[PDB]
Parts: structure tokens; sequence; C-alpha cells
């Protein structure tokens, strides 16, 4: 137990929260009040051992990308209706029995993709999973331009606002990487502080071979996702214990993406913008930074075969 429940914790900035229970070392924060924090509460607060590795990792990547009216004034340039990088509200340290923790407020969100996904027999619509797409290509320009890959897109990642159903976040930055510190690209090679490949059935190619993830790689993971939410599988499926069969597929369907279509879908009856989108995404050098208006573009063109529009509208 890092907290007494209903204590008053003051983060480092000096800004005071109560923690409540906790979720489904998650707990439910509020600012400090004299009502109690609720089932209702706006916030999370994660604790840690503060020689926790990703805690620290995530906390970084939140202090720099994800302060409040940083993320505001994104969403209000690129004139977007929300953006799904969860805000970071405040951080410390708390010892607690001879031991010192690390702690961070962040977003409380509802439920993630992967239980509504299940609740659905493992099917989302050609409208949701475009829908879902743009807005993760929203997510992924965001961060790949504060110099940082997630390298693990996965529905388990994504999670709906609470108030509002159509708006989904990309969480878990605790495996993120650093692609781009100070605008200099890491070289393509491996990286020995880290060794997370990434979840296997829909990792890239570039982690497979063991070099530090970047923007491609990202993309390729949300192509994967993209198939696996419409038809409910993947090829290499049956296979996940061994990532040398899984790497092989991977290659092989780059090179042959007809083939990829074909193995997918029924015959004669494949998603021409999924097609287009992985196309695209073969093309990217190690380094090269994606167009990702483009890539939008195409997924638009596939609303619009289906006779719908981009209205925001996820339906779930
Ligand atoms: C209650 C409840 C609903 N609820 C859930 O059911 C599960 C899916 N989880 C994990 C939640 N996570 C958060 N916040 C969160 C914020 C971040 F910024 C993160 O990085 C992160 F991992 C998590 N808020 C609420 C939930
Ligand atoms: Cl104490």
């Amino acid at each position: 137990e890092q907290f007494a429940v209903g204590e008053i914790i003051t983060d480092m900035a000096a800004a005071a929260w109560k923690v409540g229970l906790p979720i489904g070392c998650i707990y439910l924060a509020d600012m400090n009040s004299s009502e109690s924090v609720g089932s209702d509460a706006p916030c999370v607060v994660k604790v840690e051992p503060s020689d926790n590795g990703p805690l620290f990792t995530e906390l970084k990547f939140y202090q720099r990308a994800a302060k409040p009216e940083q993320i505001q004034k994104w969403i209000r340039t690129r004139k977007l209706k929300y953006l799904g990088v969860p805000k970071y509200w405040g951080s410390g340290l708390h010892d607690k029995n001879g031991k010192s923790y690390r702690f961070m407020i962040m977003d409380r969100f509802g439920s993630d993709l992967q239980k509504i996904y299940e609740a659905n027999a493992k099917r989302f619509s050609r409208k949701t999973v475009l829908q879902l797409s743009l807005r993760i290509l929203d997510i992924l320009e965001y961060i790949h331009e504060h110099e940082y890959v997630h390298g693990d897109i996965k529905a388990s990642n994504l999670l709906l606002n609470y108030k509002n159903p159509d708006q989904v976040y990309l969480v878990d930055y605790g495996l993120a990487y650093r692609y781009c510190p100070e605008g200099v690209h890491k070289a393509y090679a491996a990286d020995p502080k880290r060794c997370h490949d990434g979840t296997i059935e829909f990792t890239s190619i570039d982690a497979h071979n063991g070099v530090a993830p970047s923007r491609r790689g990202d993309l390729e993971i949300l192509g994967y996702c993209m198939i696996q939410w419409l038809t409910g599988h993947l090829p290499w499926e049956d296979n996940l214990k061994d990532p040398k069969y899984v790497r092989d597929s991977k290659i092989r369907y780059r090179e042959n993406i007809a083939s990829l279509m074909d193995k997918c879908f029924p015959a004669a009856n494949a998603p021409g913008e999924i097609a287009k989108y992985m196309e695209t995404v073969k093309l990217l050098d190690y380094t090269e930074k994606p167009l990702y208006e483009n890539l939008r573009d195409i997924l638009l063109q596939g609303l619009k075969a289906i006779g719908s529009k981009d209205d925001g509208k996820l339906d779930l």
C-alpha cells in the first residue's frame, strides 16, 4: 500500500491532489478539496518504486510532449477536434515505509479497445477502423514530431475518453523510444540500453531485426492492427511462439502486398486503402519522415468509397 486512501499528495510544482481507490498500481485521483475522490474521478495517479526504469521513461515523455497547453496549442494550430495523447498533470517523489516511490498524475479514461473489440466477436467495421486509424495517425504525427516513437500500438493501449466515446487515446509510453534526440536520428543499428521487441504479432520488421524502432515501424504496426481489426486475424497468428516465423511472413508479405490482401480478405474483396496504406509505408527509409497527410488522404478515399466522411464518429 503506497498511499493512505484519501490522503493529500503534493507534486513538485506544489499542486495538491487527493488519492482514491485503485482502478479495475494505478489509483483514482482528483484535485485537493473537502470532497473525497469518487468513481467519476477525472485523473489517475501511477506509482512505482523510484528505481523502476519504465515509469521514468514514461514520465520523461509526458513531461516533454504531454504538457496540457502544449497539446491544446497543437490542437488549435493543426485545426483538430481533439488529440489522443493523455495529459500530464504533475509528478513527484513519495517515501513510505523506508522505500522511495515515484508518482505521476495523468488523465483518466474509460474502456480500452481490446475489451470492446472482444465484445464485438473480434471485428470492428471498416468505418470504425478508418476512423480509429485517422486519429492514431494524428497521435503518431504528434509524438514523432516531439522526437518519440511508441513501438507498441495495439487495441489494449487504446483507451476511450471517459466522458466522450468517439475520442481514442494512445497510452503506455514506458518502453517508448527517443528516436530523434536534438534532431539527430538514431542510425540503423541496435540500442543496448533498450531490449523490448514490441508485441510479437504486431511489431515492425525493424524491431524483429533487432534495430531501434523508428517512424516507419509505428506505421507498419498500425497497418497490422488495421488488418487484425478488420478480419479478426493475422496470417502468422498460429505461430506466435516462434519469432523467426513471424519475421519471415512479415518480410515475405511486405514484398508481395497483393498476396497479403488475398491471404487476409475474401477473394477479390479487399479494401483498397489498406493495400495502398501498406504500399506507401513500404517505401519509407528508416530515417525518413512520413507524409502523414497523404496517409490520411488514403484512409479518406476509403471513407468516400463506403459512402461516408470524416465526421469523427467511431461507431462503437
Ligand atoms: C477505472 C477505469 C478505467 N481504466 C481502465 O479500465 C484501464 C483500461 N486503464 C489502464 C485506465 N487507465 C487510465 N489512465 C491511464 C493514463 C495514462 F496516461 C497511461 O499511460 C495509462 F497507462 C493509463 N484511466 C482509466 C483506466
Ligand atoms: Cl512514512
